[PDB]
């Protein structure tokens, strides 16, 4: 069973699933509406060998950047066209790294999906690959994965980018290890 | 928990949930297949900006249509030599929009989750690239977002494209609004 | 609903929803972890229609393999170039085939998604494009699509891929058959 | 998880709940109103042994019947008393079996559980003496256990008696009895 | 699904289920307990016939009320022995209506069952006859049907008397009236 | 929703639902039955005070109680007749406390309701006085209160006596106590 709106209002606020910073407006009926972060991530390296810790650039835009399909080919001289004629702080092409301005705790009976939102899938723009599902238990940010499938997308900081939909487990969760004190 | 074809049915036939046209033999043991409708639309803008209009075209199948990776590089020469070999009335390359002749109506308690066909993921085509769930009350038909990361695959009109799950709410969600009368 | 650990766990040990080989290791807080076999299938058509059966290729990698975007344009230099900088058995470019280790059985009361590991996604690396959800009822081992949507990944045989996640139907299933006896 | 109304009606429309007869106005917002059939069972046997075949006889009623609470000492006076001033078929104290005219078949995936009717629990007459639940998989119509703790109750053939409580069970369960 | 006591203090909070008077400390691990209040209702007809108006008397205690078991044959003398033995304001033998203090509110998606208090059970003091389910969408205050079965029970004023259970419903009812 | 045999079967098994003796032959399609223990409980007050320490005296069978309606006037010559004629071992009027041989633990998310057995229930006799509910995180044997309320019924040491259903909670309860 799916959290509706009147359940997820409960649990935000006996704080049985943390959210912030939360917006009461981005409660939908059954889903919770989630930001774009500022701050974005672009690995540097020829091939993803996950022994390693991958190398990367941290890049922090002032308000907006545009998301170019992989191969699209980019130059010097294209990006300065796009930053000109679109206004975009950063021009990039292929996977980028993103986060969730929102920052979650998930009890143990709850398990979420996070999915990128409809608009911007009907222009061929995703922002995480996989299922989404996040176990219960779960402290922190949404990692986002955006990629553009079809032409360059622009993507503004702070605006919508996807959906945390909450499922009840069908018993309390093990979430991996227990606290005590002395 | 997810409706079983069962449930299905019982939904479908106190009007709960609508599904137009309804085809009995589509349920399966917990989705409802849904089918491809013959309109199809392509964007036409250099890039997409969600604050405005997209610029597009639309085309209507007569049987079938082949849809080639990004990048796939089609010229006429190509489009024509598609079009003989494979008897397609159309080519395209990209992301394309398309629809599904079934047109839904959720109720308050229930969510919909659709999901492009796992034979038609086996080729790497997909028909939605977001985890595709709707909100409870939603009215319409399903918009798909179709692209095929491998080779070019080959779509008919009103084939199966994929299904939609349905999971009860936990509870009856606020669907946005409420209607009553004078 | 979905299963927790504690769930899969009675499920598992009742023969309910069966998981060969199992690892209790492999069971998270709200999900069964699976992992990769050696075999591969390559397809080779130049266009994928579904009518027909594919042409395809049978490979076995002894250890592992490096997943390239497509149109990465490999060639015999670059792929000894790959195969000898990161002790790679086979290279390959675009989408491949490959399946779990796992082979599973889903009673008719349960459905089942696999998503492909956060980790993995985290470098644009899927193993699955659609939803993932399994029918009840359903016997087999999973198959994987796999695509790397940014850089080349090198992926290790045995090594875990993605995970499964249980969900309780809310009435039992009609599978699509029934078995009696003499 | 309990059925409501809407569950109710779509479980009895695909016959997974069998339900006859069957009154769509009888369905409530989370239950379904039985009514009391006109046959009754009365044990005459000096003591109740489980282990042993059971004596009874069989009482059929046109209209009503009286039940008083038990050592109500119903003389043979008190009883056309009673019939005379409140028209009553037939009087009877202590413990009646009675049945509901509904006869039900519950699927592999749904429990129920009667309850008495609301306004018979406040003149405190009781149609049954356990919780009420019933097995996934029952067939058959309801037997109820009529007692009064208070005053005499006239209880009325084909009236509403009490009510069905549908629950979804959590799996499907293995009803081959 | 039963609520637990997360469940029912998350609905009280946003009103879902309305509960007033509320104390928290009455949140049980998956119920919440109710108290008797200081009315109660006695019928005074010769026989419970709910085709007619039922006549009764209001009664209202100070303290505490002994209830006894019909047919305890209170006589005058019984009943001042019984008052100042026991300190009672009230000894009524049979059945007696009560109330609870708590009005309660259902929303379309729960059903509610009262249940009596577990120690009062044990001393065979009931203070319902049927199971108890409450239809989602239910407004006011319980009432209370209390016999005792064994030896006369006190009750006390503002003493929890029951719990109440709460159970989601599959889907919403329609809770028009 | 309610947990259906294969449920019960899972629980037992990882512990999460402790039942001391388990008998897999007592699970049901969606119930597991209990049995009646040897030992019974008799108060001597005069009245029940809850909020004193209550007298009782502890009683044992070897084999087999009768229990008889409250007020049956059971004299010496009656007992023994009762005695002579169906081998049982005590005869006792009104309420008496029992408990089922069973010790069960419930875990957090699992609540349980007791039942009186259905064939008990149409001879008049129950082991219960409340709907049963037990909270989530109980551990003990369970207390049952018997009365019989049409004639005397017999009751067996050891015999199936009621059932548990089991009930899974909405969400996690704080079982601190
Ligand atoms: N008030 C009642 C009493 C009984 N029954 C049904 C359900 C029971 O399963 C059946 C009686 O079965 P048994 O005669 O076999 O009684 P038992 O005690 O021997 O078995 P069980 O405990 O399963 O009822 O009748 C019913 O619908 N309403
Ligand atoms: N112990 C009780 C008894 C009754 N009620 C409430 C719920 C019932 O719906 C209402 C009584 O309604 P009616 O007077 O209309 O009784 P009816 O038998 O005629 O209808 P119903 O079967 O719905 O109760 O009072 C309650 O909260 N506790
Ligand atoms: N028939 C019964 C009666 C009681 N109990 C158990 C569950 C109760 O929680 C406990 C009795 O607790 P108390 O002595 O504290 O009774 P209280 O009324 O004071 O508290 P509570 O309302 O929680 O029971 O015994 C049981 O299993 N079966």
């Amino acid at each position: 069973m799916i959290l509706s709106d009147k359940d997820i209002i409960d649990y935000v606020t006996s704080k049985r699933i943390i959210i912030k910073p939360f917006n009461k407006d981005f409660v939908g009926p059954c889903s919770y509406d989630v930001t774009l972060g500022d701050e974005f991530i672009i690995y540097d390296d020829e091939v993803y060998d996950l022994s390693k810790e991958l190398n990367y650039k941290r890049i922090k835009i002032k308000n907006s950047i545009l998301v170019c399909p992989l191969n699209y080919n980019l130059t010097e001289e294209k990006i300065n066209y796009f930053k000109e004629k679109y206004n975009v702080d950063y021009v990039v092409e292929g996977g980028v790294l993103g986060t969730t301005n929102e920052y979650i705790e998930l009890p143990n009976d709850i398990s979420a999906q996070y999915q990128g939102r409809s608009s911007l899938g009907r222009v061929f723009l995703t922002s995480h690959q996989t299922a989404g599902w996040i176990d219960a238990g779960f402290k922190g940010k949404i990692t986002l994965e955006i990629v553009a499938f079809d032409k360059p997308v622009i993507l503004y900081k702070n605006q919508r980018i996807g959906q945390l939909i909450f499922s009840k487990l069908l018993s309390p969760a093990d979430v991996g290890y227990s606290e005590r004190k002395t």
